[PDB]
């Protein structure tokens, strides 16, 4: 059947707004993971997971007896496909199980690994999500074979179908760089939010870039892959080697035996693909990638001898028995061991970028580090492992269970506890009040709440107006912040601030998270005030205000807004029209389409825009709380044209007479273009919209202030 | 981006249960349409409708100074797209307004139709949708040229993202029969469930058959094309012969002056199309479908000229000036006025598909009658008027307003008014118990009750158990009815109905209906009891029984299944796979993929197959409510393979003995397939949920039982 994409291949995508109804939620609609998983018996989940790692399943026979490296390498991929640049990608919605990440080819065989988790998943039911069970078995595997976590967290829920995540733009698993959807430009830039080398890898490519054998050039494209994943030279090869301590590779026989990944397969697979035609097609005969390496004497136990080997030897280009490059130790001895047949023994062998660790200059002085001091390599692992499998979880907030790490970690953009008692609904009337006698307009309170609550993405948590980061650098800065703007507004609050508090007994004092949160409110309140509405705007206190040492600056960049179409912003010039950045922002917030045209139509007459211009301001009461965008776009008595100077904005005329009345972006304009958008906007800007249209402006500024606020979950 | 329908692009799409969220809608959830209507001041918006026709706007000049005829067609093609096959299309969900419809080439220029009806839907509102607005404004055009109405009813909810519907697989607009994905097979047969000839076209091709201006060709595609839309010869003469009297079309030069369609402009076309090159592009040098006829000498005002003109002239072929086909009047005076100048006169026209209503030898024989006795004409297009108008909005206790005609309609499936007593609680329970004393087993009682409630459609809402048709022809003798089963099962519900009825007084009595429903309801109960389960399933008095000469028997036989994945039944081999059906089958009766997965599996074990299949009965307690389908469809002890005798079949082995345990279908296995349903297999697979499958399962049972009850609403 011929769809609406097919005609218009290149129209808005509104769907990424709409998943996750409460209709394609098997469970009830007061069903919450975290009270289920709160009682679940976690110390009876590991033990189950103890005993599966050495009890073989005939149709996926175990290597060596053990199916530890197995389970290590599914809970590493299913954290391994995170971007630091959206934040999406990671192990915290377990979308390994769902299209199309469940037919990567770099995630071969791992559908056999979840299989052999549904006897557990089954007896657990709904007190363990198959999020979480995937990093819990990880770390199973782990301890079974005597390696120390460093704990681990649950409340990763479940989802129901897949995330809408850009992976690239080639229609050829695999391909190679420089064709004609090429994810590469320039001196082997990578293009953003990427963070793999080939469409269907979850960062590189073990033969080499392109299937180039050079550790060196390999390395690069470590480097800035992991970099992309939010990880450091030391961590990157505290997991690259931790994890190669254990198991093997797949490679017995030529790739072309092997069939259909899951989502291409015959209904009788019942959800399993890569059927092997090659010998028994499984066990001793597997093929996976193609490789053929063991790397360690002891594949089911820790140990130090990944360092060993790859210091203690010299290698050598081969192939596997698929054709694929690899390297195995010259003149070495048959050390390692099979993992079936007792009377085997196998020299050393390593991939290209296992090669990387000793031949990149960087990485080779922290690994012979870590060859002398296996202390060190352990400890780095453990906690880079904990980093890898709970970057997306989102504040501490929300971890659960009886192993949460006490140590707070920088990466987790930490918020301090509150130790005294939070402003009341009294005081609240108070403050805002001294906010509005200030003489802060309602544009600086609202521009300023927005600039601080906004950062926030559900892709993984991070962000928000908890901890009054935007005070603090990187924020502070922002261009999209206005910040010398910003540093007035500051400087004010936190003289109104440091008022309220030297007044106040019993300890009872109010943060500046929440003071810059309750001073947008103040202005919303206004705004609606002075369009002749008399409306509260809900708050809730009990944010908290982190240091200057607290903050990674590094790690915050990524979250600067360079396009936000809700302040009418773009930092410059892309490829992709800004409307789909605006749809984008709106997926990152959790709006549905409804809530971001509300919103946007209400931040423009509120003087929201970044630097006071006046695209999409279609009012003469700006600063009052209106409806005023929505019946001024739409009406028909004004003819749009784009402008000569810039064609991405545009002029809007009386069309009898030709007079200048507005102008406007396409980020505003799109509401009056979009059928679906317009849709909503004619609701929005019709003679009986007053008052819904202030109800609905309220609920969707609270909702943008709360979205961070796990602490009241 | 690539995505998973690229990769995958014949894998099921889910989506399509998931629609309509509360997401994608801009009112609250308590919204309820029909309340704001009922307080719509109807008579204010007719006014204003009434003065809209002459108020000529300059971006879109009124032809004779009357946008009547825009109207009309305007409204017509809204109800148009109607299919009998699945009752999707028509006005009642007013998608006119969105993709694909809101561009396809045979709705050029209604773009700027529903424009010049934005300033009354501002100023009235949510109390009048878009839907009810478009039709109403095709009635009031009648009326403002001099036709009196049978009538209107409002109550159409407006909907807010496009329906998914199958309009066929062509990938090039308007293309000709006998392409790579033609719509026609055999002897001109047009494929089920479309009702066009041609990609983007509301009925036919006004040229002719594939543009071949053969008037008795194009008879042939008129007659196939209106009867899949529910029009019998009489209604469809008076249809075209009704709309051809106002009105003129738009072909004033070359087509390759218009531009692109709405969805293709540019952001500041602002939701419009088709601009044209072509002299002013509007008006007197309008381009809309490329064909330049005015049929009467009177084109604001009802007439009998249509069929004085077809009949009092012969009729030449000539070319427009767009080089579009059309006939013209031999020897005829200039009799026909000019849109916009008043010194211009022209000759009779008319298209190809007009001259079929006098040479196609049955249209002629209506014709005739027509054009010597007017008031016949008359009196059929208003009725005719109103069934296309009308069709698809279901019971007529779905409509509204003070304008709704009293005279009830064969084609509406009427319902009597029910006029005593309902039976009460203490009834409800001596029933049951009476059902279950008779002997009929737990399948009988469920597979007839599911017969009788699950022909409901919610594309034009049409079906269900209301009526109690499934006692009737044709209901009575489709296969998967299992007609000796079900005279069987009804015989004894009949008696047990008449011994009830006999003993009442004071006018109570139990229609047949309710306890067809009922009864299925105490099977439900019993099979719960026989898996130790104590649940009571709710049921709601009130349905009538309809007679057989309120039941037409032709328009009846679109609602029989052909293929219902419920009952693991296919009535033949078809192209499309019996997945796919299974999704659609859900989709018509508004299910959500959880609550399809809970109902199939359910019905499964509690004997629902026709026939008795045992495919898919995966338990060894049949006739007990239990989730055993699911626990046992996802034990990986069982193996899968298809059968040599038949691919569709499956036949599911243990692993370690080959021993036989199952066989399934493709409908079966589905739920071990694909990715999103077997993560809901699996949730009610899982050992803390068995409780829960039986709770959900007695709330989609008594859905489905409720789903035509709108005298409840
Ligand atoms: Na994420
Ligand atoms: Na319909």
């Amino acid at each position: 059947g011929t769809s609406n994409r097919d005609w218009w291949p290149n129209q808005l995508d509104l769907s990424i707004l709409h998943r996750h109804s409460s209709l394609s939620d098997p469970m009830g609609k007061d069903f919450n993971y975290a009270q289920a998983f709160e009682k679940l018996d976690l110390a009876a989940v590991k033990r189950d997971l103890h005993a599966l790692m050495t009890t073989s399943q005939d149709w996926w026979p175990a290597d060596f007896g053990h199916y530890g490296g197995l389970f290590i390498r599914m809970a590493w991929h299913s954290a391994g496909t995170y971007r630091t640049a959206d934040g999406r990608g990671g192990a915290g919605e377990g979308q390994q199980r769902f299209a199309p990440l469940n037919s990567w080819p770099d995630n071969a065989n791992l559908d056999k690994a979840r299989r052999l988790l549904w006897p557990i998943k089954q007896k657990y039911g709904r007190a363990i999500s198959w999020a979480d069970l995937l990093i819990l078995t990880g770390n199973v595997a782990l301890e079974s074979m005597g390696f120390k976590t460093f704990g681990f967290a649950g409340g990763r829920a479940d989802t129901w179908e897949p995330e809408d995540v850009y992976w690239g733009s080639e229609k050829i698993w695999l391909e190679l760089s420089g064709g004609p959807n090429s994810r590469y430009s320039g001196d082997r830039q990578l293009e953003n939010p990427l963070a793999a080398v080939q469409m269907g890898l979850i960062y590189v490519n073990p033969e080499g870039p392109d299937g180039n054998p050079d550790p060196v050039a390999a390395a690069r494209d470590i480097r800035d892959t992991f970099a992309r994943m939010a990880m450091n030279d030391e961590e990157t090869v505290a997991l690259i080697a931790g994890g190669h301590t254990f198991g093997k590779t797949h490679g017995a026989g030529p790739a072309s035996n092997v069939g259909a990944e899951p989502e291409a397969a015959g209904i009788e697979a019942q959800g399993l693909g890569w059927k092997s035609a090659y010998r028994t097609g499984k066990g001793a005969d597997a093929i996976t990638s193609g490789l053929e390496v063991t790397w360690t004497t002891t594949p089911t136990q820790w140990s130090h001898n990944f360092f060993e080997n790859l210091f203690g030897y010299e290698w050598e280009l081969t192939k596997s028995p698929a054709g694929a490059h690899q390297w195995v130790a010259k003149g070495a001895d048959a050390v390692i061991p099979d993992a079936f047949d007792p009377s085997k023994k196998h020299r050393p062998t390593m991939l290209t970028t296992d090669l990387s660790l000793r031949f990149d200059p960087a990485y080779e002085k922290i690994s012979r580090r870590f060859h002398e001091n296996p202390e060190q390599f352990a400890d780095a692992f453990a906690r880079a492992w904990f980093k890898l499998t709970h970057r997306d979880m989102g504040p501490r907030a929300r971890y659960l269970g009886p192993e949460v790490p006490a140590e707070v970690l920088l990466w987790q953009d930490p918020i301090p506890a509150v130790d005294h008692p939070l402003i009341d609904a009294a005081d609240a009337a108070e403050l805002k009040a001294k906010v509005l006698a200030s003489g802060l307009t309602v544009s600086q309170l609202v521009s300023t709440a927005w600039a601080a609550a906004s950062t926030f993405r559900g892709s993984d948590k991070r962000g928000g107006a908890n901890g009054a980061r935007i005070r603090l650098a990187p924020q502070k800065d922002w261009e999209a912040n206005q910040p010398e703007q910003l540093a007035a507004v500051l400087e004010t609050l936190e003289a109104i601030r440091t008022a309220f508090n030297g007044a106040q007994r019993g300890g009872k004092q109010v943060s500046l998270a929440d003071l810059i949160v309750l001073a947008g409110c103040a202005g919303v309140e206004q705004a609606a005030k002075n369009a002749g509405h008399a409306v509260t705007v809900p708050f809730a206190p009990g944010r908290a205000d982190a240091s200057q040492e607290q903050t990674d600056v590094e790690s915050m960049a990524v979250l600067e807004p360079v396009a936000d179409g809700f302040r009418n912003y773009l930092k410059g010039k892309y490829r992709v029209p800004a409307e789909v950045l605006l749809v984008d922002k709106a997926q990152l917030l959790t709006l549905s389409a409804p809530e971001m045209t509300v919103l946007l139509g209400g931040l423009r007459v509120l003087g929201a825009n970044v630097g006071q211009s006046r695209h999409g301001v279609f009012t003469a009461r700006e600063q009052a709380l209106t409806n005023d965008f929505f019946v001024n776009l739409l009406d028909m008595g004004t003819e749009w044209k784009p402008t000569a100077a810039d064609a991405d904005v545009f002029e809007g005329r009386d069309r009898a007479t030709g007079e200048l009345k507005w102008t406007g972006t396409r980020v505003d304009l799109v509401f009056g273009s979009h059928s679906q958008l317009r849709a909503l906007a004619e609701v929005y800007g019709s003679a009986d919209a007053q008052e819904k249209f202030v109800r609905d402006f309220v609920a969707v500024w609270n909702k943008v202030m709360n979205l961070d606020r796990f602490d009241l979950a």
